[PDB]
């Protein structure tokens, strides 16, 4: 009923394990990645993730199905998602410059996300905490009323407050290098606290806030799109090269001089300020920085 009835149309590329399609299903687009049944472990750990009671959010990437699809030779396993037709963040980014009222929104419904997919809920249908591990803007995707959803939940932890544990046993150092917190870039993450997976997406969070806030155009004035560290490290850098930048010389992505000339940019500036601290136990919470975006944004 799903894979069966679903026409694939263009290929989009390839993920970490996953190859991405644009489908049809019903008339209608979705995303599809496929897998290898090699790859049995990181289809089923995926689909998973997205199964988890009460995740779903307008901020949050809508899982369909997970499906097989045998084609007379070998067996395709399926996942199955909303089409986003502005693609990531990243993209997004790189084609536009954005107003302040949209660098808000952009923010704002980033942070909604972050703070649901970290909020423990209660109740019969509970929701556990989880953390994604490899946040950044190409991992983000932006839909049509300018607001964005997370997405690649596939290396995410899910923490079970009734036994303390996490459902996974963590090897260290899975996402991506260029946003590793420092604490993951030395290897003194505490990772028997489910708070530290936490604080680490937060670091990162503030390291797309910086991406996005380049791109805020006031009057004509604004930088072009570079990631975090472009100035600091090469494009495929490697986590001695990362950890000399962040942790050792204790470098940040610069903040511009205009950005005082503006309260939204002064307050992203605060805010990204208070996500880069190398110590993660007094960074921001999701839920605090949603708080202030959305005080800021009703102004
Ligand atoms: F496909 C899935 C099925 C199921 C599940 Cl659980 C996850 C995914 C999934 C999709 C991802 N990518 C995308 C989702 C939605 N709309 C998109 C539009 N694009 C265009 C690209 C052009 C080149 N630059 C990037 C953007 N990509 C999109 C990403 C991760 N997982």
């Amino acid at each position: 009923t799903i894979a069966r009835t679903i026409v694939l149309q263009e290929s989009i590329g390839k993920g970490r394990f996953g190859e991405v399609w644009r489908g049809k299903w019903r008339g209608e687009e979705v995303a599809v990645k496929i897998f290898s049944s090699r790859e049995e472990r990181s289809w089923f750990r995926e689909a998973e993730i997205y199964q988890t009671v009460m995740l779903r959010h307008e901020n949050i990437l809508g899982f369909i199905a997970a499906d097989n699809k045998d084609n007379g030779t070998w067996t395709q396993l399926w996942l199955v998602s909303d089409y986003h037709e502005h693609g990531s963040l990243f993209d997004y980014l790189n084609r536009y410059t954005v107003t302040v009222e949209g660098m808000i929104k952009l923010a704002l419904s980033t942070a909604s996300g972050l703070a649901h997919l970290h909020m423990e809920i209660v109740g019969t249908q509970g929701k556990p905490a989880i953390a994604h591990r490899d946040l950044k803007s190409k991992n983000i995707l932006v839909k049509k009323n300018g607001t964005c959803c997370i997405a690649d939940l596939g290396l995410a932890v899910r923490h079970d407050s009734a036994t303390d544990t996490i459902d996974i046993a963590p090897n260290h150092r899975v996402g991506t290098k260029r946003y590793m917190a420092p604490e993951v870039l030395d290897d003194s993450i505490n990772m028997k606290h489910f708070e530290s997976f936490k604080r680490a997406d937060i670091y990162a969070m503030g390291l797309v806030f910086w991406e996005i806030a380049r791109r805020c155009s006031i009057g004509g004035i604004h930088e072009d799109y570079q990631l975090p560290y472009y100035d600091l490290v090469p494009s495929d850098p490697s986590v001695e090269e990362m950890r000399k930048v962040v942790c050792e010389q204790k470098l940040r992505p610069n903040i511009p001089n205009r950005w005082q000339s503006c309260e939204a940019l002064r307050v992203m500036a605060k805010i990204m300020r208070e996500c880069w601290y190398a110590n993660g136990a007094a960074r921001l919470t999701a839920l605090r920085i949603k708080k202030t975006l959305s005080q800021l944004s009703q102004q």
